[PDB]
């Protein structure tokens, strides 16, 4: 089934129908005209950014690059691997592009502080993959250039996702989720799930450990705001 797709919810709404009983759902006109949307070109990438070390997923190994040396070997050049600036709070490392996104309205329902909402930047190029996983808080994941295709599996679904028995893994599945192996992992077929094509301007609520798996359809840069 689809995520379903609501234009500026207000709070109680959004509070009673998704946030209390951990339903996802798509924000539209909240994030659409945020400066970030129109602003954040390559060359502006570049020129607020390029010189900074930023932390680069490869394949798996984990690397340290310019974010210029990133845009030139992983999504301008015909790379040779792909590469992914994923889970990296850029925000706190470039307080600049601060001014271009905003905290959702919608976080001052959760019981935590402000001051402690986590902000990740994910940029990539095309066919970048998130494999199945589930988060320890809320999540806002707001898509500011390219799409993503995104499954989503109810924490009610955890036993047909295998998760790895591994400490540092254990919030991940054993899944491929688009070439599942269902002779090892057979409950994997019949669980349901949500699925969707989030593109630039919309916003993705993840409730709280519902599982999520991400692949880029374009370049892409994405933003996700862990909150409680
Ligand atoms: O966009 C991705 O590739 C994954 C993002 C996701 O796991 C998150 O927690 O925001
Ligand atoms: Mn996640």
């Amino acid at each position: 089934s689809t995520v379903p797709r609501l234009h500026r919810p207000s709070l109680q709404h959004f509070r009673e129908q998704f946030l209390v009983p951990g339903r996802p759902v798509i924000l539209k006109g909240v994030a659409d005209h945020w400066p970030c949307m129109q602003k954040w070109s390559l060359e502006y990438i570049q020129e607020i950014a390029g010189c900074r070390t930023v932390p680069v997923e490869v394949g798996w190994s984990q690397t340290l690059m310019t974010v210029n040396e990133f845009i030139s070997k992983y999504i301008v050049n015909e790379p040779r691997d792909v590469g992914y600036l994923a889970q990296h709070q850029l925000f706190d490392q470039i307080p600049e592009l601060k001014q271009d996104i905003s905290i959702p309205d919608y976080c001052s329902l959760g019981d935590g502080e402000e001051e402690e909402i986590t902000i990740n930047a994910w940029f990539g190029p095309q066919g970048t993959i998130s494999p199945l996983h589930q988060d320890p808080q809320q999540n806002f994941l707001v898509q500011v250039m390219g799409r993503k295709y995104i499954r989503l599996y109810s924490p009610q679904e955890s036993g047909a996702l295998y998760p790895h028995d591994t400490h540092l893994l254990h919030n991940t599945s054993q899944v491929d989720v688009e070439n599942p192996d269902l002779e090892k992992f057979p409950k994997f077929a019949k669980a349901p799930f949500l699925s969707c094509i989030l593109s630039p301007g919309e916003i993705l609520f993840i409730p709280v450990k519902y599982w999520h798996y991400v692949r880029a359809l374009d370049l892409s840069f994405s933003v996700s705001f862990w909150w409680s």
